[PDB]
């Protein structure tokens, strides 16, 4: 079972961590930043980890109905179920519900409803605070503010992401980890940290720009793997013959390799970069599988 | 090479007709209905066809410029580009961009802006009648409607589906085509209509139930392939040995085969049914191709 990854674009991938297309490949020192995304997250042999769902759109949507309507500013409180509508195992190993965002911001989109009894429908814009206390998805627990009145209590309530709203008082911070079980209580189960551990090496991100409701804001998001090779591995659950898969960025249209990079087994890619830039490479371009290499491989700039 | 299928489950996959995951398989008869659908459509050796885009979540969505604030609703004119940004070429053998919708109804979501000077953001709710004299996405025409005046000309915008909007002057009409071009025009490029030919046999499809901001409706989706299924095939490219795939619907845990059904080599499943239901199947079951068969073979009921 020979280790390969998908032949796509980056203009025909998907962020793993905002429903958005693939823009461009980044890097960054991300100094004193701790880089731990719970979506996006899977090994090079296919174990997905954090909260990472298998379908795109999925991901920072929320399910569930609608359990009150409180006074206060976000007034609309909803009980979760998992995405698929099984309900939430709360002895399970994941820091909470598949999809659950993984950034801190206030998160724009569209809270839609469906009556059983006779299909009636309606949808509003919802905005939930993902650094907010009432934010406790892991024991169920959201509540999203939205100008409207016009909510039944106790429908199925479906929460679509759109993109973030920034201003001052609600930064979009794509590295700092929600708490997923409010204020209150420690994040667990959480797939781990990851960073460069080779002089002069960098983490290869792949980076999308959101949509925003407010602010001058670019909506960078990087994830460490684009949503098809995550698929990809799930799927082909190849082998790990060492901790790092070498891997080289050719460019069919010519045959040539322009960049090499280490893929991580636990699912993340370095090169040997400096400083906070895109990466900039011909649209046609793809990594492929090189080999399995030992610790200590150095990579050329 | 050899032909196979993803070993996905049913609600680990994606709609090829709209950005939602699948709930569920469907069969119909749509006795006197042209069921013809341009998203979602690719062969089983991985040529695209009609609209089709490959990633789920740019399907339904559109991207451009606002041009003008006409004086009667839909007071948005959008001019389009292609999703990637290129510009609209009305050469392109194509019925219009990928990811127009391949429906008519009145199509909700949110249009949002980024100012190209300097990242200035909004987003506000925005709806296009796919069904409208003006809708011309083949030449890049599109108008929305919103309660927002918050919205600036000659920005780059782009529209994220949510689900659609239905009233009685609006239907969500499934298996209507939009009039591409505008004003009851010409489509063409199409993607051909779908049915069995063989007797028993109905298609199957892969179904969603999208959201709605309003109107009593189930907002049933019926693709022919799950999305997971078309980037599959696109990257495989493999061959077919004749116009038939025999698959089968088989539990993982024992291999007991559940369903039979055809792959028919020009992207669309038939199974031995009659009338309109759901396709009751196990959770955990998937399809794996067993055979390339001729035309005589007959399926088990």
């Amino acid at each position: 079972k020979n280790f390969t990854l998908p032949v796509l674009r980056v203009s025909e991938m998907t962020n793993s961590r905002f429903p958005v297309v693939l823009d461009q490949m980044y890097t960054s020192r991300n100094e004193n930043i701790i880089v731990q995304p719970q979506n996006g997250r899977c090994t090079t042999d296919g174990e997905l980890l954090g909260t990472t769902t298998l379908q795109s759109v999925s991901i920072c949507n929320f399910r569930g109905t609608m359990q009150a309507k409180l006074n206060e500013q976000p007034r609309y409180q909803l009980q979760l179920t998992n995405l698929d509508g099984s309900p939430i195992d709360p002895t399970d190993d994941m820091p909470a519900p598949l999809g659950t965002p993984d950034f801190q911001a206030m998160l724009y989109g569209v809270a839609s409803q469906r009556s059983s009894r006779d299909n009636a429908t309606r949808a509003h814009d919802a905005q939930i605070d993902t650094a907010g206390d009432t934010f406790a998805p892991k024991i169920g627990q959201v509540r999203f503010k939205s100008s409207s009145d016009d909510f039944d209590l106790h429908d199925p309530t479906k929460f679509t992401p759109i993109g973030v709203n920034v201003d001052d008082q609600h930064p979009f911070r794509q590295w700092s980890l929600p708490n997923y079980g409010g204020h209150l209580a420690l994040n667990n189960h959480l797939a781990p940290a990851v960073t460069p551990l080779f002089p002069g090496e960098q983490i290869l991100f792949f980076r999308s720009h959101i949509p925003s409701a407010g602010g001058h804001t670019d909506g960078a998001i990087d994830c460490l793997l684009p949503q098809e090779w995550i698929e990809h591995f799930y799927q082909e659950a190849a082998p790990s013959q060492s901790d790092i898969a070498l891997v080289r960025f050719i460019n069919p249209d010519t045959g040539r390799v322009l960049l090499e990079a280490k893929l991580h087994k636990q699912g993340f890619l370095t090169v040997a970069a400096s400083g906070d830039h895109p990466i900039v490479m011909p649209t046609n371009g793809y990594f492929r599988f090189e080999a399995w290499v030992n610790p200590f491989y150095t990579l050329a700039p």
